[PDB]
C-alpha cells in the first residue's frame, strides 16, 4: 500500500469515513447555517478549578483515543478517509466574568455558545473539538465542550467526560482513581466491519424484502419556526405517575421499556400522517458486541428504517409489534442508511432514540445540563430515562424549517396524551382513543361546523309560487324564441300539474322528463313538483342507452315527452304524457295554484350519477334539502347577481337545480341556453348577470372574449380551479365575484363555497360549508385527523339525500351513523374524496381517494398544477416517473427554472423529471377530459447519441472534477448531477475537490443547480 506509507509522520493511522460521518459533514455544510451535527455542551459547576490539571487531563484523553486525534482528508485521496494524528496540543479557552451579576453571566455564556455552534471546524486540522471555561466565582465556573458529531456520539461523549473527571481528580489528591488502558479497540474495526456488511447479500436482500412496497410518508407542514432560534427542543411533560404506569405496561407485556416508548412514537406518526403503514428511523447504537467494546469512543450509529402497520387493537398489541419489529432486524442492523436509499429518496421523515444511562468538594454539576444539538430529521423523539429520578421523559427535536411552534404545540400534546393513555388506560383500542387536544376537537368539530340557520320550511315550487304573487308580470324565462311572465309561467305549470294529478300522480310518485330545452321543460319540472311528485331528469341530447338505463332503474310512474322523442325511447311500457299530443286536454285545466299538502320531506327529484365502476345510482333529494340550498343562496347572491341566471347545465346534472329554481325564487329570470357554449350566440346574452359552470367551460368562453360584460358573478365547480384563471376573470372588470364551490350529488348541489379573492395567492380552496352543512376529515376508523393531515371528506347536514333508489345496502355503506351529532336521523355521507384543512378553516380539496398514485420519497397524490397537467405514464418497465404537460404563452420557459422554483416551495419526490411543451390539451366536448390521450414523450437523449457540447465557461474545472470522482469519461455541459450518478455523499467531495481548485460551492447549490451549466455560474472565486 503506497498510502499507508505515503502518510505524514504526523499521522500514525488512516482509514475511510463511514457513510454516516460523510452524511453528517454533508448536513453540517449543506449551507452556511452550519448548526446541525455541531454539538455544544456546557456545564455550570461549583468547585475548585485546576486550569493546568484540567488542561493536562484533556491531553491524557486526546492521546487515549485515536478518534480524538482524527483529521479528515476528503478529496485528495481515492476515498475520503480519516487521518489519525500521533499527538496534538489542545488549548482551554478562558473568560473571567466575576465582575458581572449571575443573570449577566448566562447572557454572556449563551452568547458564547451561540457564536461557537456555527463556528465550523477545519476537518484537515485536528482536533475536531474545543474546550472552554467561563469563571463566575472562585467556585462557580462553566466548562463548555464544542465538538463535531462525526467524531463522537452522545454515548462516546458520556464516557469521554467520565474518563476525564477521574483523571482530573487523579491529579488533585481528592481521590486517586487510575485509568485503565484502552482495550482491543478500533473505530476502524467498526469501519472495517461496516464495509464487509455493505457487500453482504443477506443484508441487502433482507431490507429489500422488508421495504418492498413501503408507503413512505413526509410529515404535514403548515408552519415554520421563524420565531424560535435553536430552542428546537419541545419538552413533553411526563408525570411521575405516568412514568411508573409506562414501566408497568412493559412488564405486563414482557418487553423492554424501550418498546413501549417506541410504540407511542408509532402511534403519533400514524395520527400525524393518517397512515397505517408507517416507516420511521430507529437510532441504533452499533457498538462492538465485545466487552469493553462500548468504552471505545467514536460514532457507532446507524439509523434503520423500521416498518410497521397499525391495524388496530389494544395498546399492548402495539407494544408487542414494536418489539417484534426490533429483534427482526437486530443482527442486520449495521447495514448503513445511505446504501439503503438513494439521495433524494429519503426513507423516513422522523426518527426515534432512547437514552439509557446512570461529592461535596466538586463532582456534582449545579447547572450542568444544557445540551445543544441538532439532527437533520424533521422530528426526532428523544426519549430517555433520567439518571437520578429513573423517570421517563421526552424531548421532541424538530426542524424549524419544516415544523413551527403552532404545530409542535400540537405534536407535543399528541405525545403527552398518548403516554397518558398507555400509562393509565393501556387496555383500550389505540385507534379509537382521542389524542386531539380539547381545543383542537372544538375547532375541528364545533367552530368550523357552526353553520346552523333557520329557514322557512316548505317546497321548491312554494318558493316559486310566492315569487309569482310578488311580481306576476316580471319575466321568468327568456329562450331564443319566447318569454314567459311569472303569472304566465305559473298558470301553465298549474294546468300541466292538474292534468298529471288527474292522471294519478301523488306523493312520492316518480315521473321522468325527456324534453328539449324550451319553456315547456321548466313547466314540466314545476308541474311535477306542484302536484307533489318528483322528477327523474332525462335529456334528449344524450345517447339513447343512457336514457334506457335510467328508466330501467327508476321504473317511473309515467313520462312527459314530446312526439319527437318517444321515438328516441325504447317503447316505455308505462304511461306516456306526450305533451303536444294532448295540450288540448291541458288547456281545459284550471290556472289556479294547486295547493296540495306537500311535505318538505317528500322527494323532489332523483338525480342519477355513476359510481367508480359505472353503474346507475339515483340520488333521492327531498324538498327541504333544495330549499335550504336556495334559501342560503338568497343570502349570498344579490338580486342584481340573480337578475338573469344562465341555464346552461343539462337537467341530468344537479347544477341545473341552482340555475333554474333560484331566479324563480327571488324574481330573476332564466336565460335559457342549450349549453354554456351557445351563450355568445344567444339573444339575451346581454341579460346574463350570473353563470354557473365548470372551470374548463369558462376558459373556453374566455379565449374568444365571449363573457357578456353584464356578467358580474362566476360560479365555478367541477374540476381543479387554477388561480391563474380566476385572475383573468377578475381582469374583466365587470366580473365582481368568482366562486369556487364543491358538492357531490348526495348533498344536494353545493356543499362548500369560497369567494376566491381578487389577487389571491396560491391554490384556490373549496372554502367552508354552506348553511346547515357540516364537514369532517376522518380516517378509516372514523377518527378526526389532526389539523393539516389528509383524510376522507365526510359531509352531514340538511343537504343529505334520503337514499340511493332501490339500493338500501349501498345507502347504509355511504350514509353512515354520524358520530358527531345526537340527532336520531344524523347521517354522514362518505364522499370518497380526500381533503385537509388549511389553518384558517378553509378546506383543501385533494381529489378522489382511488386515483392518488404512488412513488418513492412519499406515496401521495398529484393535482399539483399550482406551479398545465401532470400524468403518470406507466411504461412497460412498471417503474415510473412524473410527467408534465405545459403550454406557456409567448416565449419558451427554462424547464429547469420551473423545477428549482419548486425545489424550495414543493417537496422533491413530487417534483417531476419529464417536461412536455404542448399547445392542444384534450377534451372531447366541454366536460369529459381524456388523461389517457396525452402525448407520451420521448427520452430526451438519442438523435444526439454522444451529445457532448464542449465546456468552456469555466465548466473546465468543474467537469474535470465530476469526471475524476464519478468514473465517467467526460461530461456534457447540460448534464444533471444526480442522473450521472451523484449523491449527497459525493456532493461533499465535489465541493471539496472544487475547493483547492479555486471554487466555492455548496451542496445546496448542487441540489438546486444540478446541471453543470447553472452550477458553474453560481460558483465563486473569492480572490
Ligand atoms: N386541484 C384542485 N384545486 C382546487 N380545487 C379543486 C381541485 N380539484 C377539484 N377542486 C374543486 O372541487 C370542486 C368539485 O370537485 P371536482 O369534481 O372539481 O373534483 P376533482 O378533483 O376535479 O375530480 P375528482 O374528484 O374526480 O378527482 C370544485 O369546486 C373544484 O374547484
Ligand atoms: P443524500 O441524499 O444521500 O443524504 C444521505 C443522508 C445524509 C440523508 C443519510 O445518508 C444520512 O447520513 N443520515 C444521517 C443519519 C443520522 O442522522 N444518524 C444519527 C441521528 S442523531
Amino acid at each position: 500500500q503506497e498510502v499507508r506509507l505515503n502518510l505524514p509522520e504526523e499521522v500514525e493511522d488512516a482509514y475511510p469515513l463511514t457513510a454516516l460521518q460523510l452524511g453528517m459533514i454533508f448536513h453540517s455544510e449543506y449551507q452556511g447555517n452550519l448548526s446541525v451535527y455541531h454539538d455544544v455542551f456546557t456545564y455550570h459547576i461549583r468547585a475548585d478549578f485546576s486550569f493546568p490539571a484540567l488542561h493536562s487531563a484533556i491531553q491524557e484523553i486526546v492521546q487515549r483515543h485515536p478518534v480524538l486525534r482524527t483529521s479528515f482528508a476528503l478529496f485528495e485521496y481515492q476515498e475520503p478517509l480519516q487521518l489519525v494524528h500521533r499527538q496534538i496540543d489542545v488549548p482551554l479557552g478562558l473568560d473571567d466574568l466575576t465582575h458581572l451579576s449571575t443573570s449577566e453571566q448566562d447572557t454572556a455564556i449563551d452568547d458564547w455558545i451561540e457564536r461557537e455552534k456555527i463556528r465550523t471546524f477545519d476537518w484537515n486540522i485536528p482536533p475536531l473539538f474545543r474546550f472552554h471555561l467561563h469563571r463566575r466565582s472562585q467556585d462557580n465556573f462553566n466548562l463548555t465542550f464544542s465538538f463535531h458529531h462525526s467524531i463522537l456520539d452522545g454515548w462516546s461523549v458520556a464516557s469521554l467526560l467520565t474518563e476525564l473527571l477521574q483523571q482530573y481528580l487523579y491529579l488533585l489528591d481528592k481521590k486517586v482513581l487510575p485509568l485503565s488502558p484502552t482495550p482491543a479497540l478500533s473505530f476502524r474495526d467498526f469501519v472495517a466491519l461496516e464495509k464487509k456488511t455493505i457487500q453482504s447479500p443477506e443484508c441487502q436482500n433482507y431490507w429489500q424484502e422488508k421495504l418492498r412496497d413501503v408507503t413512505l410518508t413526509k410529515l404535514p407542514q403548515w408552519s415554520k419556526s421563524n420565531q424560535v432560534n435553536q430552542d428546537w427542543d419541545w419538552l413533553v411533560p411526563i408525570s411521575s405517575q405516568v412514568s411508573q404506569g409506562l414501566k408497568q405496561l412493559g412488564k405486563q407485556v414482557g418487553v423492554p421499556l424501550k418498546s413501549v416508548l417506541l410504540a407511542a412514537h408509532f402511534r403519533v406518526l400514524s395520527l400525524l400522517n393518517n397512515q397505517r403503514d408507517i416507516v420511521t428511523g430507529l437510532v441504533s447504537n452499533g457498538r462492538l458486541e465485545a466487552a469493553d467494546g462500548e468504552k471505545i469512543l467514536g460514532l457507532f450509529l446507524n439509523t434503520l428504517p423500521l416498518r410497521l402497520e397499525l391495524s388496530g387493537g389494544p395498546w399492548s398489541d402495539l407494544v408487542k409489534q414494536a418489539f417484534d419489529v426490533e429483534r427482526e432486524c437486530l443482527s442486520w442492523r449495521r447495514y448503513p442508511l445511505a446504501e439503503l436509499q438513494k439521495s433524494g429518496q429519503p426513507l423516513f421523515d422522523t426518527a426515534f432514540n432512547f437514552i439509557h444511562f446512570h461529592i461535596g468538594v466538586k463532582d456534582l454539576e449545579v447547572l450542568g445540563g444544557k445540551f445543544f444539538n441538532q439532527t437533520n430529521f424533521t422530528l426526532l423523539a428523544n426519549f430517555s430515562l433520567h439518571p437520578l429520578s429513573s423517570q421517563i421523559e421526552l424531548t421532541l427535536k424538530y426542524d424549524g424549517n419544516y415544523l413551527g411552534e403552532k404545530q409542535m404545540e400540537l405534536i407535543g400534546g399528541y405525545y403527552e396524551k398518548t403516554l397518558i393513555a398507555m400509562a393509565t388506560e393501556g387496555l383500550e383500542r389505540y385507534e379509537t382513543c382521542c389524542l386531539l387536544s380539547e381545543q383542537e376537537q372544538h375547532q375541528l368539530l364545533k367552530e368550523w361546523n357552526d353553520t346552523e340557520v333557520h329557514y322557512p320550511d316548505g317546497c321548491i315550487h312554494q318558493l316559486f309560487e310566492e315569487q309569482v304573487k310578488r311580481s306576476p308580470d316580471a319575466i321568468a324565462i327568456i329562450t331564443e324564441n319566447e318569454q314567459l311572465t311569472y303569472r304566465q309561467l305559473n298558470e301553465k305549470a298549474n294546468q300541466l300539474g292538474r292534468y298529471l294529478a288527474r292522471k294519478g300522480v301523488k306523493s312520492e310518485s316518480l315521473v321522468g322528463i325527456c324534453l328539449e330545452r324550451t319553456p315547456e321543460m321548466v313547466i314540466g319540472l314545476l308541474a311535477i313538483l306542484k302536484a307533489g311528485g318528483a322528477y327523474v331528469p332525462l335529456d334528449p341530447a344524450y345517447p339513447t342507452e343512457r336514457l334506457n338505463v335510467i328508466l330501467e332503474d327508476a321504473q317511473v310512474s309515467l313520462l312527459l315527452t314530446q312526439a319527437k322523442l318517444v321515438e328516441k325511447l325504447g317503447n316505455y311500457p308505462g304511461n306516456l304524457v306526450i305533451l303536444e299530443a294532448e295540450q288540448k286536454n291541458i288547456a281545459l285545466e284550471s290556472p289556479e295554484n294547486l295547493s296540495l299538502p306537500v311535505s318538505s320531506s317528500n322527494t323532489a327529484y332523483v338525480i342519477y350519477t355513476s359510481g367508480s365502476t359505472g353503474k346507475p345510482k339515483g340520488v333521492v333529494i327531498e324538498h327541504h334539502s333544495t330549499t335550504t340550498l336556495l334559501n342560503w343562496s338568497k343570502e349570498v347572491f344579490s338580486s342584481e347577481e340573480l337578475a338573469g341566471v344562465l341555464g346552461s347545465t343539462s337537467i341530468c346534472f344537479d347544477l341545473s337545480v341552482f340555475e333554474l329554481f333560484l331566479p324563480l325564487a327571488v324574481g330573476g329570470k332564466i336565460i335559457l341556453a342549450q349549453n354554456v357554449l351557445d351563450l355568445p350566440s344567444l339573444s339575451a346574452a346581454k341579460e346574463v348577470t350570473l353563470i354557473n359552470t365548470v372551470p374548463t367551460a369558462i376558459a373556453q368562453l374566455l379565449e374568444i372574449e365571449a363573457i357578456p360584460e353584464t356578467v358580474r358573478t362566476v360560479n365555478l365547480a367541477g374540476e381543479a380551479l387554477s388561480n391563474q384563471l380566476v385572475q383573468k376573470l377578475y381582469q374583466q372588470e365587470n366580473i365582481k365575484n368568482v366562486y369556487n364551490l364543491y358538492g357531490p350529488s348526495e348533498d344536494t348541489t353545493y356543499s362548500t363555497f369560497s369567494l376566491v379573492p381578487k389577487g389571491h395567492h396560491g391554490q384556490p380552496s373549496i372554502g367552508r360549508p354552506i348553511a346547515n352543512t357540516q364537514v369532517y376529515i376522518l380516517d378509516s376508523f372514523k377518527q378526526p385527523v389532526p389539523l393539516g393531515t389528509i383524510g376522507d371528506l365526510y359531509i352531514g347536514g340538511e343537504g343529505l339525500a334520503r337514499c340511493y333508489l332501490n339500493q338500501p345496502e349501498l345507502t347504509a355503506e355511504k350514509f353512515i351513523s354520524n358520530p358527531f351529532s345526537n340527532e336520531p336521523n344524523a347521517k354522514l355521507y362518505k364522499t370518497g374524496d380526500l381533503a385537509r384543512y388549511l389553518p384558517d378553516g378553509n378546506i383543501d380539496f385533494l381529489g378522489r381517494g382511488d386515483n392518488q398514485v404512488k412513488l418513492r420519497g412519499f406515496r401521495i397524490e398529484l393535482g399539483e398544477i399550482e406551479a398545465a397537467v401532470v400524468k403518470v405514464w406507466e411504461d412497460s418497465y412498471r417503474n415510473k416517473r412524473l410527467v408534465a404537460y405545459l403550454v406557456a404563452e409567448n416565449d419558451p420557459i427554462n424547464t429547469e427554472d420551473l423545477r428549482r422554483f419548486l425545489g424550495q416551495k414543493l417537496p422533491e419526490y413530487m417534483i417531476p423529471a419529464l417536461f412536455v411543451s404542448l399547445e392542444a390539451l384534450p377534451l372531447t366536448p366541454n366536460g369529459k377530459i381524456d388523461r389517457s390521450r396525452l402525448p407520451i414523450p420521448e427520452i430526451p437523449s438519442t438523435s444526439e447519441q454522444d451529445f457532448v457540447p464542449p465546456h468552456t465557461q469555466k465548466e473546465k474545472i468543474l467537469a474535470s472534477i465530476w469526471q475524476d470522482i464519478l468514473s465517467i469519461k467526460q461530461v456534457s455541459r447540460y448534464d444533471r448531477f444526480f442522473e450521472v450518478g451523484g449523491d449527497s455523499i459525493i456532493s461533499i467531495q465535489v465541493v471539496a475537490r472544487a475547493r483547492q481548485a479555486g471554487l466555492k460551492i455548496t451542496p445546496k447549490q448542487i441540489f438546486e443547480y444540478p446541471t453543470l451549466a447553472e452550477l458553474a455560474t453560481v460558483a465563486d472565486y473569492s480572490t
